[PDB]
């Protein structure tokens, strides 16, 4: 209630003093409490607050709560994450001019999906937890659907409903987008989906009116936030590989070949489309492919 007291008292700083437009962007100089005054700048700025009359204190409320249910005792996969996640989108959607393409439903649920799509992760190497849970169910995005679950009993605790102005409509509609959202940062469901993606931007046939592929969109979007660090300039992104490599290895050289593997496999080819979808994306595939070029160096020994 203190840390509430706070950030409820605090004049947030724009977007612009913030830096969260740029591609770029880094939290390694911030507070846990300047984080929380970037989420709101994000919502403010997408005019969430506005369209759809968010109490500052209930917005703040739920801001601290779904940072305090990620563990930051995880070394990756925990809320500065999900922040620098959140982020990316909303760089993105300003940045890249993307946000005209969504309606406003649709953003404020991106915007809520990214923030809480890793909610309570445990570490790579601690999914036995998750196993003592659904004993049966282990041989279906088992992770992301228990995001969701705590993504959606915070937006639920009282003095936490940023969506109580929404109609019962709105409420279902958006609640939609953002479980699908949140399922599509299983990575099995990105490359599921991607092939589908891919030949509808190589035929030019990419339909934002058609409902199929506006979610296939939000999907792919989604993926691409959540991998964004392999985007940043690479004295951030040799950070981030040391904390992705802590959580995987020591439960909190091979690391090179690795870093250029996951580029090649995963992540190249995504921000190349998002990049035919919209020139404004570009920088994200600009720095990827600057980092495949300092790892691969690297690589070589
Ligand atoms: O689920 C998420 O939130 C995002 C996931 C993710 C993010 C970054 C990365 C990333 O840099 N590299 C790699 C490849 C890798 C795998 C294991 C150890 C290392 Cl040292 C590197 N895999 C990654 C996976
Ligand atoms: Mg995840
Ligand atoms: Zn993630």
């Amino acid at each position: 209630t203190r840390e509430l007291q706070s950030l409820a008292a605090a004049v947030v700083p724009s977007a612009q003093t913030l830096k969260i437009t740029d591609f770029s962007f880094s939290d390694f100089e911030l507070s846990d409490l300047e984080t929380a005054l970037c989420t709101i700048r994000m919502f403010t700025d997408l005019n969430l607050v506005q369209n759809f009359q968010m109490k500052h204190e209930v917005l703040c409320r739920w801001i601290l709560s779904v940072k305090k249910n990620y563990r930051k005792n995880v070394a990756y996969h925990n809320w500065r994450h999900a922040f620098n996640t959140a982020q990316c989108m909303f760089a993105a959607l300003k940045a890249g001019k993307i946000q005209n393409k969504l309606t406003d439903l649709e953003i404020l649920a991106l915007l809520i999906a990214a923030l809480s799509h890793d909610l309570d992760h445990r570490g790579v190497n601690n999914s036995y937890i998750q196993r003592s849970e659904h004993p049966l169910a282990q041989l279906h995005s088992i992770m992301e659907h228990h995001h969701f679950d705590q993504c959606l009993m915070i937006l639920n605790s009282p003095g936490n409903q940023i969506l109580s102005g929404l109609s019962i409509e709105e409420y279902k509609t958006t609640l939609k987008i953002i479980k699908q959202a949140i399922l599509a940062t299983d990575l099995a469901l990105y490359i599921k989906r991607r092939g589908e993606f891919f030949e509808l931007i190589r035929k030019n046939q990419f339909n934002l009116e058609d409902p199929h592929q506006k979610e296939l969109f939000l999907a792919m979007l989604m993926t691409a936030c959540d991998l964004s660090a392999i985007t940043k300039p690479w004295p951030i992104q040799q950070r981030i590989a040391e904390l992705v490599a802590t959580e995987f290895f020591d439960q909190g050289n091979k690391i090179p070949s690795m870093q250029v593997g996951f580029i090649d496999a995963i992540c190249l080819q995504l921000y190349e489309a998002l990049t035919h979808v919209s020139e404004d994306c570009f920088p994200l595939l600009d720095g990827c492919r600057k980092n495949r070029q300092k790892w691969q160096a690297l690589a070589e020994q």
